[PDB]
């Protein structure tokens, strides 16, 4: 409602970028919770340490049941819920399940660093001044990565921010694990520009401020600081983007309108 999608975002950024200059990437996006061999066990136990892990999941909906706030309530018990389902299913298809989640969960990764190769081979062999990805830090925290390249050093420069205030080592380094992962093969090692720049602290606000931090970054000027961010700058960067949704799109604009 409030938060923007990566349809939006996508839009947003291509609607204001010269394509010839600047290509738009498609989102990298993190899980923001790790998978453990524990968890797994909803899928793979069996016997008598199958019964003890439904016994627990049946208390802790008995407990969740009774959590004070209601949103959180709602998605504790649901998740309990949906585990115990599991949990009642054939060991066949617990299994079949457990590889659905890895090998999603593998694709995902490779598509991430797909995605930050395919910025790399734009902005390096397709004369592109810069890559902009729309990154997805956990669901609905949106932070963006420009991609710039110094051909007279050879030297791969990725520009960062998270409008909430995080750096980009938020939730276990996992994107400079991923850039590493990618790119760190490379002559020269990709050099990385935190603008750790605190713009408003509303998730909801996160999309709008990706949107306007990548255009920003990509042409090379100073993103909006801590002080320019303060009040309704929120509210009229996603007026504007209504418009400029609404200048194409009508359903998009409508979408960015809605309270939450």
């Amino acid at each position: 409602d409030y938060w923007y999608t990566e349809n939006e975002i996508t839009h947003l950024l291509t609607a204001q970028l010269d394509e010839k200059k600047f290509s738009v990437q498609p989102a990298i996006t993190f899980r923001n919770t790790a998978l453990t061999e524990e968890m797994l066990k909803d899928y793979t136990a069996k016997g008598e340490e199958k019964n003890k892990i439904l016994a627990e999941v049946q208390e802790t909906i008995k407990i969740a049941n009774l959590i004070p706030d209601k949103e959180e309530r709602a998605l504790m018990l649901g998740d309990a819920k949906k585990r115990e389902e599991i949990l009642k299913l054939s060991d066949a298809e617990r299994e079949k399940l457990k590889n659905d989640l890895l090998r999603g969960g593998e694709a995902q990764q490779q598509i991430n660093e797909d995605i930050l190769n395919r910025a790399t081979k734009d902005i390096k062999d397709n004369g592109k001044e810069a890559a902009v990805i729309p990154i997805e830090m956990g669901y609905g925290h949106w932070t963006v990565l420009v991609a710039k390249y110094d051909k007279k050093d050879n030297q791969i420069i990725l520009t960062f921010n998270d409008s909430l205030g995080n750096s980009i080592n938020y939730d276990g380094q996992k994107l400079p694990k991923l850039i590493d992962k990618t790119l760190g093969n490379l002559p020269n090692k990709p050099i990385i520009i935190d603008e750790q720049t605190k713009q408003q602290t509303d998730q909801s606000a996160c999309g709008v401020f990706t949107v306007d931090n990548g255009i920003k970054i990509a042409k090379g000027q100073a993103i909006l600081s801590t002080e320019e961010s303060k009040g309704e700058k929120g509210l009229r960067l996603r007026e504007h983007h209504a418009q400029i949704l609404t200048d194409a799109m009508f359903k998009q604009d409508a979408q960015w309108i809605r309270q939450q």
